[PDB]
């Protein structure tokens, strides 16, 4: 079958596997910053940084009918300066090859108001389209998330996420754990990929700060990932 | 370091590596079937099963201060004959090597009324100490959950669950899932191992029917394990 | 399908994974330690220690026909007090689940003059049977080795062995190799274990000091093991 | 630390993860086919492919000394028809992110007459720097085999292949396997990376027909890959 896989402690800047994308950037650190911070540590408004992973990923064969499995998981952080205004939120995702950033603000870089992407997000605020809070939520080929969770958040605490999708049953399932708080989120739900998806994708993440406030910033520090696609 | 891992798609009736007690045994469908069930496919009252596997684990080393790190999952399902009358439950855990079982019914074989376990059950029956309704919990040396969660429960539906130990934290996180309900359940606490086990212990389940009622049946039908101890 | 692994980077004393034969036994120091040797660290004639790994390994199905495949790998030395005066070596094997020790010296505790066992054995001293000079061979249910080649050993050196079993071909492969040395050997053949072994064994080691001299030590530091037994 | 792993039980055709260069190609049937054939299956002098994996590969870090540990597999054949003119063969290798193809015919496109490579060769004919018969040999940035052994070929039929890189020693090794012949090569030597290579590499394969005369087809049928790089 096909198999892939990777895992990082920390990210290496400048590194020729990853793939920046606005705003999104390396830090010495060691942090994968998506979105842009004054030296004050401030984010700033309108700021919008994307990241992706060269090799692509053969999520689907056409010949075969074959669809893989595959899960990732990161430890992320957001910086709020006033934790009564946030916004607007990050995204983990697959897309195509070619994929470049789309709308920023409400849209997490991945839609735009009127293109081919499968997404999980954590989003801070709330849109005309959103439900109440803080939220994770499955979006499949849409920003109007197909089911959503309330999300526990706290800010600059770390967050331990995993996702993963069993092509058995085509069914996708989110967990967020802060262990900070001993604090914990599951979503679930079927997306089918052979309908909503390219045979090849890329992955990565998305993240946007307030159009019009600083909102938070967006610092992923971990990524892992692997998938399988059996014949 | 000190690795394990074990997979099985299916039991083997009569394996040399499973440790049958009560009870519980293996059909020839496949199934790890813990609680006595009736021609009618009835469950009979009063019933309690364990199982265990073989080789012990390594999860922590008094000379090097290391803990282990570990994840386990499993496929199972509950019949229950009558919907508004359920016990007693389920648990997955680890104890000491030579530990046979304890008290049924509401103990889940587990705990006595006055042995060095840390355990994960899924409790059907409001007892005494229960919150109410189903649940989800964590048991440390103890039968009173030191937390617990709803557990969003479907009879004679599979479920999927996962469970995570993380060293590093010394945070336990368990996770439900039914894809054919597309529901999920989640609850994750901090425990330490170095102080509630033993440095080499043994896994497996537990499951006890009603003590006055059938109650419902409880059968394993996949499972899965992996250890680390870091030096 | 049907999964095990384990990896050990050191020996625990008394280590309750381990089952110990005969003169075998682990040091405080972490070597698996095969013969007698005197304080003065000297290799005590007629010696002959034996280990096996306490899991067995269902090896192959009679249901389903279906074949494991497997690796496993050792790090080993051996201590020659007079190198023109050595035997009579070790063997990693196969066996069935009660296997007790056989024959000694020149039967590497593995047969007898006249009991279902396959393995590869890294033989010192040439009896009626070998050919010349010290060699490795592929003993298939007997002493005499289907095939052999030579072993180009070195005394007090650490040797790290590799061991390769595709049940696609029936293909067993050997290779030895001193990093000390920038030294190797390799050995191949195929095998059937559907005629040569139980549906589940036991694995380990054997090794077996000069009958009447003291020959030379044999030590072993690591183990690591897989297989996997597709349905 | 930095991982990666990948495999493919084939190839399909326009794979956005391999780079294919020169007259490198992947059949329909499923084969990475390195040089010119005729329609009647013939190879045709002169010819030369490369092949390439997309992911750079972090193999030594500078501000941590670390260097990777790494491993790698393939299934081989090559077609020669007329086996006593045979030449010249196929390597696999490592190189530097932008690297393209140097010399053919003896040169196996990987060096020039007066560039930072790695190399395992396995070479059909007798240039002037080699060695009586084919042969197996490691190049450490040049074409002169620092260590070589005579490589046991068999036309028409299937290699299997073993390479292993062990940081901890710096000792390359590899083996090659005609399990339709029951055949074994090894060869090992130690190889210092963070000398001989840059931080970041890619991987592939070279292979190339005779310069003035058809000499041997060379496909690859399989590949597997796996990096580790402790910090
Ligand atoms: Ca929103
Ligand atoms: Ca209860
Ligand atoms: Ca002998
Ligand atoms: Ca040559
Ligand atoms: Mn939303
Ligand atoms: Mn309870
Ligand atoms: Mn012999
Ligand atoms: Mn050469």
């Amino acid at each position: 079958a096909e198999t892939v896989s990777f895992s990082w402690n920390k990210f290496v800047p400048k590194q020729p596997n990853m793939i920046l994308q606005g705003d999104a950037i390396v830090t010495s650190s060691g942090k994968l910053q998506l979105n842009k911070v004054d030296e004050n540590g401030t984010p700033k408004p309108s700021s919008l940084g994307r990241a992706l992973y060269s090799t692509p990923i053969h999520i689907w064969d056409k010949e075969t009918g074959s669809v893989a499995s595959f899960a990732a998981s990161f430890n992320f952080t957001f910086y709020a300066p006033d934790t009564k205004r946030l916004a607007d939120g990050l995204a983990f995702f697959l897309a195509p090859i070619d994929t470049k950033p789309q709308t920023h603000a409400g849209y997490l870089g991945l839609f735009n108001e009127n293109d081919q992407v499968v997404a999980v997000e954590f989003d801070t605020f709330r849109n005309s389209w959103d439900p109440p809070n803080p939220h994770i939520g499955i979006n499949v080929n849409s920003i109007r998330s197909i089911k959503t969770t309330s999300w526990d958040l706290a800010n600059n605490k770390v967050a331990k996420v995993l996702i993963t999708y069993d092509a058995s049953t085509s069914l996708l399932v989110a967990s967020l754990v802060y262990p900070s708080q001993r604090t914990s989120n599951i979503l679930s739900d079927v997306v089918d990929l052979k309908t909503s998806l390219p045979e090849w994708v890329r992955i990565g993440f998305s993240a946007a700060t307030g159009l019009d406030i600083p909102g938070e910033s967006h610092d992923v520090l971990s990524w892992s990932f692997a998938s399988n696609l059996p014949h």
